[PDB]
């Protein structure tokens, strides 16, 4: 049921008559399947309904916009991968480094997409990494292995306020605002094993998706 040729999204149609009455801001929610090209896919550069990053024919990540009450809009982060392309090798002594991006929104700005840079190192099973601000080397999150499983990480904040947010987080490894993430190693269509790494997670205060590529 993976199909980068028909990716689910919502078209959210503004209700014009809400300009002059107490009707919902959104008139209708309509399903709309997108066919992805390699790289960044979006319909509008300044008010996109969705952004998806097809890293490879076998895996994408991104978000589409949703609303539960037809008034408030929030980004829904997701990822998908060809099932057969997932790598199930034993990665307990894995040696590799990944570089990519973390896309997220915060509870007080649920429709505002924040992009950060992400780095993850596998050294003989030890899993450690970091999430940095897009344009400068400020550390936003620490990444660490969870439960001695190379496919599970724990991500915890190292700042009290994320970009574009005024929601105060607690910092550090015992922070109740940390979260755990299941990761999936995806092989490339050009025969690179474990080339791509995707997962997603959430807390009450922020939620997002992680997508990464191996350093060759």
């Amino acid at each position: 049921s993976y199909n980068k040729d028909a990716v689910f999204t919502y078209e959210l149609i503004a209700n014009p008559d809400a300009d002059y009455s107490d009707q919902k801001l959104i008139l209708k929610k309509e399903i709309s399947y997108i066919k992805l090209n390699l790289g960044i896919n979006q319909d509008n550069k300044n008010a996109p309904s969705y952004i998806f990053n097809l890293l490879d024919d076998n895996v994408y990540y991104g978000f589409y916009r949703d609303t539960q009450d037809m008034n408030r809009i929030e980004n829904k982060y997701t990822y998908a991968f060809k099932k057969e392309a997932e790598n199930f090798d034993n990665l307990q002594k894995f040696n590799a480094t990944y570089e990519g991006q973390f896309w997220f929104s915060s509870i007080d700005t649920p429709n505002v997409p924040t992009v950060a840079r992400a780095f993850l190192t596998y050294n003989n099973g030890r899993v450690d990494g970091e999430i940095l601000a897009k344009h400068w080397n400020e550390k936003l999150f620490q990444i660490t292995g969870f439960d001695n499983n190379p496919r599970k990480v724990e991500i915890f904040p190292t700042v009290e306020y994320l970009p574009n947010s005024g929601t105060r987080l607690t910092k550090g490894a015992t922070s109740p605002h940390r979260f755990q993430m299941d990761l999936h190693f995806i092989n490339s269509t050009n025969g690179e094993k474990n080339k791509y790494l995707v997962g997603q997670g959430s807390t009450e205060q922020y939620w997002g998706v992680l997508g990464m590529a191996a350093a060759q």
